[PDB]
């Protein structure tokens, strides 16, 4: 059906919280204008190492920068698809408000879409982060 | 025999659009001049991810762009070749008229027709899109 | 024995054009000079895509084109060998005369001849075309 | 529950040391400000082959360097994550005081965190080594 | 053994010749100073396709070539090796007297010897050739 | 135990050499100051195919030299490492004398030591030879 076989992935996934693994990291998005959405699991992602480039603001500039990413393998596609356009958080930490204080600042860079019922994709990590 | 092989092909992937799958795209042509071809399967395509570039307009010019490009794989031989030299959309409208209102852009870049009885293409993405 | 090989791999050959395909393309070459030399079957050929490149006539210039290949895979080595230095043809058409009006003019790019009992070969296109 | 699993794995690891390999190499850290941290297994390490490069300091300079990387396998997760951003040590030698005199220096230069019950990382000796 | 294995293996490599392939071509070398030398078995090769090079005798000039080379895969060990810095002829054709008037000229490029009991090696075509 | 296990590999290795294949070759170091250390075994190495390239001494110069290495595959880790770090030489002859006349000069290019009981390494070529 890919219907409800997405909401049945997303409750066997919610097993891998349960076994107390590093590798889960809490992400969450700001698709609507001002607040947020969070992902329903705490899902694993891996580090693809750094790489020294020039600045993506001007390339022939003097200021250089490693670009750092982020690999998220199992995510729903249940999130909405324009989320994937919007600023993401991956540790974050909300307070009394809505707002988020602390958590590493990420821009999805590439999405992998090949699989039917997750999406998987690759995040950028912000030049400036907040920790 | 090869001829009801593509049309056999066509029935049997008919099923894929009765389960409710997010990857399912529309796809119209325009091969005559003036009015419209639409591919009978509602077939899947993914999308492979971007890369900057320069302009192929002036590709040594100050003006640089993102080749935005998609896979479609499963997409019969029944329809006309000469259809692939013609701009294509993707997720088109059309009103009570025979034109297109919205939709996106796509132009085919790469032909893979190894498979004798369906076509494979990739088609990039035109630099102004409409939605 | 390898000369038996090629008349009976010409003959089982023989029954794929009676399967109507539609990657099945006619090649004729023009190894007498003058007149002109057929393949016997009705073999298949693949495109490899297009690369935008220099011009080979001189190569640091303004002048560009496009390389365009096609990738004939199953033709018997019973052609002779001289008539791959020769220009070739895939879907002409022969008038009442000895010559020929319209085509896809191609030129033996690169020779595959590893199997024993029949070539592979990749031609390019020529820049200026019939059809 | 991969909360134990790691201490297992460092069980069944100690027993690589009991068997004497050469490819056994100490590694020490200095996680918090002044003294060390020490990874109990005397764990393997492998030699990336050298490769000349200009000077890191400044790329485009008459002084050039070899970089010389150390690919470490089986290092549990146990360690504190903090601890690899501080300089490393491989067969260091401990005095009668906290300091060390002689050893290999090194920095971890990109990590490895696929396997959710060990790390793997490679690490770049410094340009000047004590011995 | 080693030693009566590569005289076997040019006893049974024999049957080749046995068969008439069309892959198959004399190799001649010039091993001492003024006569010939002559592979027993009547070898198969293959061709590796052209490639458009400058000139190896000055890189930096005008005048460019197509270098050409000729993939020998089963020559048997019993050769000198010294053979191998002398130039090969393929297809020869010796008159009369001890000189040879026709041929394909190359020069041993590369030597593939990870095989004990057979060389493999790959002999670039001379920029001028006979035939 | 890895101690035993290299004494019994350097015996049954020592077998190769009862069998005559000509792949095996003599290498000798000089790990002392001034007198050799020969390893025990006859063992194989293949030759990797030459590359043109600069000088080492100035890469943009005129003199250009062809880079030929050697890759010897079963070596014992009987030797001493710093072994590695002397010049080697492959089918020495020595004299009356503890001198070496002629073979051919080499240095430890490149160490993979992957396997815990062998070295497997590559040894370029010295620019200038005896023979």
């Amino acid at each position: 059906l890919y219907s409800n076989l997405i909401n049945v992935k997303q409750k066997v996934i919610s097993i891998r919280e349960k076994l107390g693994d590093p590798r889960l990291k809490s992400l969450v998005f700001e698709y609507p204008a001002g607040q947020l959405f969070r992902v329903t699991p705490k899902l694993k992602v891996s580090m693809v190492p750094k790489n020294m480039i020039g600045l993506p603001l001007d390339s022939k500039s003097n200021i250089t920068i490693s670009a750092d990413d982020y690999y998220i393998t199992d995510v729903s596609r249940n999130v909405p698809e324009a989320a994937f356009r919007t600023r993401a958080w991956l540790d974050p930490v909300i307070n009394d408000s809505g707002v988020i204080v602390s958590g590493i600042n990420c821009r999805c860079h590439v999405i992998n879409d090949k699989s039917g019922l997750s999406y998987d994709l690759i995040l950028r990590k912000e030049r400036e982060v907040r920790v």
